[PDB]
């Protein structure tokens, strides 16, 4: 069984621990019978300087013809004052677009052997384990009318509309129902329904498809109060399905809530056809080159693109695996380094972690 | 000196802990040579059952003629079947437009008492001191165009308008400018103007009238990276000035983070005007009438009247002054009990701090 993948290598550390990741899913992969087809293509930054745009056509082609999309990181010094237009970050809005990845899924859990990096009390943060489900390409962050205009009172007025149609939010749903179920079966979609009529709709159509998941236990809670949740019993939560800025929001907290953002994937799927798969950290300009990017959320990510990408769990499981016992030796980069753990570079994680995965 | 203040008791332990704050505001008052005239009016489910609406036009009336407005709280299981405009918190939402209140101040402080109620650890938790400065009858809450709407395919479509004029992001900004005065003179703006034309102009107002608060120091900060800050470093903050959505997301995110909510109190202040102090906290029908309130949250409150309503800094601080006596004697009310404290009773945690104000 040969799959294709498109890997975007991109900027800063994107390629460093990119490349580690690959390693390690072809190593994976081939105990369980599995190989893979991999083409780097150009995004971000790098494909700004070699092409002279964010993302060239033949980067959506390739992707759009693969079985699954890893990428590393966009951005860096050289291309913050670009027009908005041909800035990096630009590249990855039009990927996501281009591959119609309406669902965003970032997985924030406190792993034992970190459980000290998060701010919350030991007994608070121990076991969190929860995935937001983030609509993605749609809600306020795209919606029309926008802008900023003058009144013809020679005042300007600024506007963004929050709009959903029933379709977008009925996609996102079924998504965060089939996590749910690839889970333990509990599903809280958030929204503000008490006071806005796109969360009233959100509300109506994600309620109505609870008897098409009979099996999956849902509940419904404000914006505000998840917030607040998310920080007294952040291990209630499952899976959470919600809109594009709620979720913007409430996945950085969770996100926070861990205490190690280096180690946190994410995957971007959609209705078919593949998904993409990255670290939620950015590029980190700052230690590029110096060996000291911590490659674990890339990897971790390879295992989300294994599992939610390709179906192949067991695969997944031995990169999850691996991860955990180099964590179980001792092995931290600066990141996540702490008072008696063997401190290491990005390279020494990488093969600590292929030396698990034997 | 004499003041004229509407009381509005409300439901549930509305009553209870206004009755408290009353005399604790009298007394503090006597203190410093001030005294006041108290007039008790309707809202809520008390108005609903006794005129028909949730706020009668005379409690509006009484309240714009008085120089400060004291609330309890809103709501109660009677009342929840009620048509929305029928609802008790319609009542809240109308007085605070006819007051033009446009400003909600919530400070979110940890008392050194009691720092383990956090589920932040006590060091990340101690000594958080930060002020929540929300715009409270504008953008996306009460923004226009705004509904459900079934397009041309019979399909149903959800939007609302998150919107500000220039004029709305000035008076919001000035509030929280001259309220980061009155504390450590740091303001943070937070935002999405990397995304959204509401915020651009936003952030292009807010940085304009820094030049007219030159000694205060002021910051920009995205909503999302907000959130994790919040959670990561909540003692960096001393005054953030935000939009009303959220504002109210990170406002009860700050709450929670304190671990007392019955602790927190709230001013919402107008331009010129007599502003509304609050209690964040419901109503508890649960617990009314059993003497289980907490009364602190409205004693601070009514200490928030008198420094933010009438500009009695030394009357304010004699009431702060004796929570925290009360507080350090070990007394506490259910919901902030430790083990070795004082379990008291709501009448009774008002006689201790009415004890040391004398």
């Amino acid at each position: 069984k040969r799959y294709t993948i498109t890997l975007l290598p991109g900027d800063g550390i994107g390629p460093e621990v990119v490349s580690i990741a690959k390693n390690v899913l072809q190593q994976a992969g081939s105990l369980e019978g599995v190989e893979f087809n991999f083409r780097e293509m150009p995004i971000g930054g790098a494909a700004l300087d070699l092409v002279g745009v964010p993302l060239p056509e033949e980067t959506i082609s390739a992707a759009k013809e693969s079985d699954a999309v890893l990428l590393g990181a966009i951005g860096g010094y050289k291309w913050d004052n670009n027009e908005k237009h041909l800035r990096p970050e630009k590249g990855l809005l039009q990927i996501r677009a281009a591959l119609k990845v309406f669902a965003n899924l970032r997985p924030a859990t406190v792993l034992p052997q970190l459980v000290d990096a998060s701010t919350l009390k030991r007994e608070v943060a121990e076991g969190v384990d929860l995935m937001v489900v983030r609509e993605l390409t749609g809600g306020i962050y795209f919606g029309e009318p926008r802008g900023i205009k003058t009144n013809e009172n020679g005042e300007e007025v600024g506007f963004n509309t929050e709009v959903y149609a029933a379709h977008e939010i009925d996609r996102i749903a079924r998504v965060a129902f089939e996590t749910a179920r690839k889970r333990r079966g509990k599903l809280c979609s958030v929204d503000k329904a008490n006071v806005l009529e796109a969360s009233i709709l959100w509300r109506k159509r994600v309620t109505a498809l609870a008897s098409e998941y009979p099996d999956v236990e849902l509940s419904h809670m404000y914006v505000d109060n998840a917030a607040m949740q998310l920080v007294r019993d952040p291990k209630q939560f499952d899976t959470i399905v919600t809109n594009n800025i709620f979720g913007d929001i409430l996945s950085d907290e969770a996100s926070m809530i861990t205490g190690s953002i280096g180690m946190l994937p994410s995957a971007s799927l959609s209705d078919s056809g593949p998904g993409l798969f990255e670290p939620i950290h950015g590029s980190a300009p700052d230690i590029a080159g110096q060996d000291k990017a911590n490659p674990l959320a890339t990897i971790l990510s390879a295992a989300m693109l294994l599992k939610y990408g390709l179906g192949e769990e067991k695969a997944a499981k031995r990169i999850e695996d691996a991860v955990l016992v180099a964590l179980n030796n001792g092995f931290r980069t600066g990141d996540i380094y702490s008072a008696g753990t063997k401190l290491v570079g990005c390279k020494e994680m990488g093969e600590e972690v292929l030396k698990s995965v034997d």
